[PDB]
């Protein structure tokens, strides 16, 4: 299945 890296690599993309 998903939900591993996915919305993961969308997170990467993030401002943390």
């Amino acid at each position: 299945r998903q939900i591993k890296i996915w919305f993961q690599n969308r997170r990467m993309k993030w401002k943390k």
